[PDB]
């Protein structure tokens, strides 16, 4: 009832009791482990109050007035509003608490040492896609901060019935378009090919190039989504160069500075926020390794190896690995030379071990998903590879949710 | 009851029913995933017969005479011998079946495409440590095959009471010694420092250098273990050079060609083989990444970066990664130029995906441990990173077992 996780590079041992508070299920059983399954899988007023109570008990405990007067009043207050309205509404302070702890509890996030430095934008007063666009631009401007990136989340109105849902249809606020060609191959980002075509289906006019920043497709209160183009001056970009290889500029690559996922769902006290774009900053490998060198992505290991003068004949010449490291030196170098916030997989993973310590001390644990925490290159030369991690689901939390075009009733 | 695993780089989907036959437990629950815990945790005659029956049913099913005459006779035959002797004995064919399937079921093994090409050496007639030495030398000679390595296992007598146990005290038949210095630091291999000192405690005379091949410490039928030096002509070594950097020879590194774990425990039909050294061949990264560049191992990223002329000031210069790829090009290059069998993490992981296909088709599944299958460098540029894997425990199986010096009664 008090589990042990060990680091096999420092012999450090930490004891986990936080998993006790766990509640949601993981997909694993006693006889099958699903820790490498990518996605493992309206709400009534009965279910809603334990969840509100649970949440409120930790919120007041966190400001050191658990079970007190102001607590039991709010517990009663929310009880009454759930009877009356069949749902309820979070205080501004409760929303900011919930959000930050949804991030704190994100077991796949290696960035959580920053979880308490999160700027919460309350867009729960929003009613239209244009208001969403306006809130999102302000999010993008604020979080970017001229390259001194700041973490932020904008939280649109909670789901109510279910047919009234606020959704950002983009998977990230800033994404490069993907177009398939006549010869099957893909210009731009292959990951977004279907979304890029949804934007054209609803009206986008595509500059059919590479790094074309997609428009926002914004759905408000269940209505059909509408297209908006982020003012380009708000979309900060780092052109990627290499600190030794001047042919690297000729590759003509760039990436946006601001990673902001917008397709996820924030759960706080049983309430569901289907549109809650959050941004922080990139770890280099997300761009250099996955974005650039995934096969079903920009897939540039071919060209970079070529220009490097590489033995591409034999698999075992590690030409793929060799080009992979150069691409990531270039990503980091480029971003830092432009004073755009980026972290390398070594700093980020040491910080996560440091974060893990603090959590086990002042919280009794840290849910962590090794499969996702270990960076996609140079696994074992980073301290998280050697760190045992217990994965369990705590709430408040960020959840996967269906793509809104699979679920929506159009017209 | 029929689970789906997906490859997110090829969109290939495979369906797992093999996990049904699973029986042993994984450490995970519905509310906690332990897929990154490194080690998750006498036998009576009651327990022994279902296990024998279970095993025999799959063995006869595998030669296409399930439940037949020759089956029910052996089922009865083993039933009677378990009543009589309180244990039993495997046919030569049953031992070879069990062993190969213990390997087939090793979910952390990326090498299993070869599982049916395994040479089984029956050393169940062994009675003394000298016989163990002799069987082990023959294993080493055969498996090495002058560098055209062949997979093999030597199986010493099963555990009986528990105080009579055959054990190889080494963790691998061929390992480099580790000595701590006056100034705390370590010459040779730090991993083996305690074992290297156990060998001195029982009588070894250490050439206190780097790549000193340890002696065998062999325990027979529970008796105290005895030291033997593998004839050096049987210990094949690859001196590591780089195909471009002639200063790499100056590093003066070498590794043994033969990976043979000997500290594990083979379970077949409920019988327990506490001494069952198995060997195959190395994937490059085990040497180049873990052996050489683990912090608590040879830890040579320092010196290789230096000689490469590298920006070692800033963590984010990826100098660690850059030196890591060169070290692994050198390992592979060296081994292949010496006609010593080695596989690169790209060939090995593509083969495992290919292996995974065959298993899901002609077996209904393949237990796999993503945490261990993904190589310790260049994770996502290999196809196994993108392959969802279900981990579950099938039998026959290889199991972890206590180090014999923590459990043994000396004198
Ligand atoms: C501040 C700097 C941050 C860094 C360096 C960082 C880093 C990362 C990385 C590398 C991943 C893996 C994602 C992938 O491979 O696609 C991840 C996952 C995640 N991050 Fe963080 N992140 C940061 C901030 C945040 C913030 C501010 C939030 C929420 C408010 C957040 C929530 C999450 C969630 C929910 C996931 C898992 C999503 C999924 O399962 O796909 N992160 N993070
Ligand atoms: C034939 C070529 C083989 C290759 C390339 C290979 C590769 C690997 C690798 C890289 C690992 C991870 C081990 C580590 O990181 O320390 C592993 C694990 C393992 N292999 Fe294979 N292996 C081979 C043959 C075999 C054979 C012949 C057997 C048994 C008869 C076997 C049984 C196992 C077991 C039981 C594990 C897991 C051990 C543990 O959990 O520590 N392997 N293999
Ligand atoms: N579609 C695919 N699967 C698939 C792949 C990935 C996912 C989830 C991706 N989370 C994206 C994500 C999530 C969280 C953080 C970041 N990054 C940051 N720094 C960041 C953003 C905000 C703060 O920090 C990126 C879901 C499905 C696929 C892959 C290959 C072919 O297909
Ligand atoms: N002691 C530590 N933990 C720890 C680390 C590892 C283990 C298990 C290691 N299995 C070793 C192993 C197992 C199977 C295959 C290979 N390889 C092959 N090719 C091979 C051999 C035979 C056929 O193929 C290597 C157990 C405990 C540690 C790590 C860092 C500091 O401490
Ligand atoms: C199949 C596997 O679950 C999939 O590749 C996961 C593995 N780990 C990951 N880790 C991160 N950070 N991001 C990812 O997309 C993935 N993908
Ligand atoms: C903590 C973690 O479980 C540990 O580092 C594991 C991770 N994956 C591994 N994978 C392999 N192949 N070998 C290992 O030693 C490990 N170590
Ligand atoms: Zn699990």
């Amino acid at each position: 009832r008090f589990l042990k996780v060990k680091n096999w590079e420092t012999d450090v041992v930490l004891t986990d009791t936080l998993h006790l508070k766990s509640t949601l299920e993981t997909g694993c059983t006693e006889h099958i482990c699903m820790g490498s399954i990518m996605l493992p899988s309206v709400a009534t007023k009965d279910q809603l109050f334990p969840l509100a109570k649970e949440f409120l008990d930790q919120y007041y405990s966190s400001i050191k007035r658990f079970g007190s007067k102001a607590h039991m009043d709010r517990l009663e207050e929310v009880n009454k509003e759930i009877e009356s309205t069949s749902t309820y509404q979070l205080k501004d302070t409760e929303l900011i608490y919930g959000a930050k702890h949804a991030w704190r509890n994100a077991s796949r996030c290696v960035g959580r040492i920053q979880w308490s430095k999160l700027q919460v934008f309350d867009a729960r007063d929003c009613t239209t896609a244009h208001g969403m666009f306006n809130y999102i631009c302000n999010h993008v401007k604020y979080a970017t901060n001229k390259g001194n990136l700041r973490s932020a989340i904008t939280i649109f109105p909670q789901r109510t019935d279910g047919k009234h849902d606020f959704r950002v249809w983009n998977s990230q606020l800033i994404r490069y378009a993907g177009y398939k060609q006549p010869d099957g191959s893909t210009l731009g980002d292959p990951a977004n090919v279907q979304f890029t075509e949804i934007c054209i289906q609803q009206g986008w006019k595509a500059p059919r190039g590479r790094f074309d920043v997609l428009p926002l497709l914004l759905q408000a209160n269940g209505n059909d989504p509408e297209l908006f183009q982020i003012p380009p001056e708000l979309v900060l970009e780092v052109p990627i160069r290499h600190p030794k290889f001047d042919w690297f500029k000729d590759l003509g690559l760039k990436w946006y500075g601001l990673p902001a996922v917008s397709n996820m769902l924030l759960e706080i006290g049983g309430l569901e926020f289907s549109a809650c774009p959050f941004s922080g900053w990139y770890m280099g490998t997300e761009i250099g390794v996955r974005d650039y060198c995934d096969n079903s992505r920009y897939n540039i290991l071919e060209e970079v190896a070529k220009k490097m003068d590489l033995d591409m004949r034999k698999t075992s010449s590690l030409w793929k690995d060799q080009a992979l490291v150069e691409i990531n030196i270039a990503v980091l170098y480029s971003f830092q030379s432009d004073k755009v916030t980026i972290v390398d997989h070594h700093s980020a993973t040491e910080s996560f071990i440091k974060h893990m310590e603090n959590e086990y001390r002042c919280r009794g644990g840290c849910p962590a998903d090794w499969v996702w925490i270990v960076p996609p290159m140079s696994g074992s030369i980073t301290p998280v590879f050697h760190q045992e991690m217990l994965n369990y689901r705590l709430t408040p939390s960020f959840e996967y949710q269906p793509d809104p075009w699979n679920t929506h009733v159009w017209k």
